[PDB]
Protein backbone atom coordinates (compact mmCIF):
# COMPACT_ATOMS: atom_id res chain seq x y z
CA UNK A 1 0.00 0.00 0.00
CA UNK A 2 2.06 2.40 1.17
CA UNK A 3 0.04 5.56 1.67
CA UNK A 4 2.69 7.39 3.45
CA UNK A 5 4.23 7.74 0.11
CA UNK A 6 1.65 9.59 -1.84
CA UNK A 7 0.78 11.62 1.02
CA UNK A 8 4.59 12.92 0.85
CA UNK A 9 3.00 14.59 -2.58
CA UNK A 10 0.57 16.21 -0.68
CA UNK A 11 3.05 17.32 2.27
CA UNK A 12 5.47 18.38 -0.74
CA UNK A 13 2.02 20.47 -1.61
CA UNK A 14 2.26 22.42 2.13
CA UNK A 15 5.64 23.17 2.74
CA UNK A 16 5.85 24.29 -0.84
CA UNK A 17 3.34 26.93 0.06
CA UNK A 18 5.66 29.22 2.11
CA UNK A 19 9.48 27.27 1.50
CA UNK A 20 9.80 28.67 -1.83
CA UNK A 21 8.54 32.05 -1.00
CA UNK A 22 10.18 32.70 2.70
CA UNK A 23 13.74 31.70 1.18
CA UNK A 24 13.41 33.62 -2.41
CA UNK A 25 14.28 36.83 -0.92
CA UNK A 26 14.89 37.50 2.30
CA UNK A 27 17.80 37.73 5.38
CA UNK A 28 18.68 33.78 4.34
CA UNK A 29 18.65 34.31 0.47
CA UNK A 30 21.03 37.46 0.53
CA UNK A 31 23.23 34.86 2.48
CA UNK A 32 22.45 32.13 0.66
CA UNK A 33 23.80 30.98 -2.52
CA UNK A 34 21.54 29.75 -5.86
CA UNK A 35 22.75 26.28 -5.39
CA UNK A 36 22.14 26.48 -1.40
CA UNK A 37 18.80 27.74 -2.05
CA UNK A 38 17.73 25.07 -4.44
CA UNK A 39 18.41 22.19 -2.54
CA UNK A 40 16.74 23.93 0.69
CA UNK A 41 14.04 24.63 -0.56
CA UNK A 42 13.04 20.98 -2.34
CA UNK A 43 14.75 19.31 0.35
CA UNK A 44 13.11 21.27 3.32
CA UNK A 45 9.73 20.20 1.43
CA UNK A 46 10.47 16.52 1.40
CA UNK A 47 13.01 16.11 4.54
CA UNK A 48 10.96 17.66 6.40
CA UNK A 49 7.84 15.47 5.77
CA UNK A 50 10.20 12.35 5.42
CA UNK A 51 11.48 12.62 8.92
CA UNK A 52 8.46 13.59 11.09
CA UNK A 53 6.12 11.06 8.54
CA UNK A 54 9.28 9.14 10.28
CA UNK A 55 8.33 10.03 13.47
CA UNK A 56 4.08 9.48 12.31
CA UNK A 57 3.78 7.56 9.54
CA UNK A 58 0.05 8.60 9.19
CA UNK A 59 0.43 12.07 9.79
CA UNK A 60 -1.39 14.02 7.59
CA UNK A 61 0.33 17.70 6.42
CA UNK A 62 -1.75 20.55 7.69
CA UNK A 63 -3.72 22.93 5.63
CA UNK A 64 -0.98 26.05 6.08
CA UNK A 65 1.48 27.54 8.28
CA UNK A 66 0.08 27.51 11.82
CA UNK A 67 2.22 29.54 14.38
CA UNK A 68 3.62 25.97 15.88
CA UNK A 69 4.31 24.51 12.69
CA UNK A 70 5.23 28.26 11.46
CA UNK A 71 7.49 28.57 14.49
CA UNK A 72 8.91 24.89 13.66
CA UNK A 73 9.70 25.05 10.31
CA UNK A 74 11.42 28.55 10.71
CA UNK A 75 13.98 26.84 13.44
CA UNK A 76 14.53 24.19 11.18
CA UNK A 77 15.13 25.79 8.27
CA UNK A 78 17.12 28.26 9.75
CA UNK A 79 19.38 25.35 10.99
CA UNK A 80 19.14 24.00 7.85
CA UNK A 81 20.92 27.49 5.70
CA UNK A 82 23.51 27.69 8.42
CA UNK A 83 24.18 23.77 7.43
CA UNK A 84 25.11 24.80 3.55
CA UNK A 85 26.49 28.03 4.61
CA UNK A 86 29.25 26.37 6.65
CA UNK A 87 30.01 23.69 4.67
CA UNK A 88 30.91 26.22 1.93
CA UNK A 89 32.30 28.85 4.27
CA UNK A 90 34.27 26.21 5.43
CA UNK A 91 35.94 25.84 1.24
CA UNK A 92 36.37 29.53 1.56
CA UNK A 93 37.47 29.28 4.93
Amino acid sequence: VSQSQRLEHNWNKFFASFVPNLIKKNPQSKQFDHENIKQCAKDIVKILTTKELKKDSSRAPPDDLTKGKRHKVKEFINSYMDKIILKKKQKKA
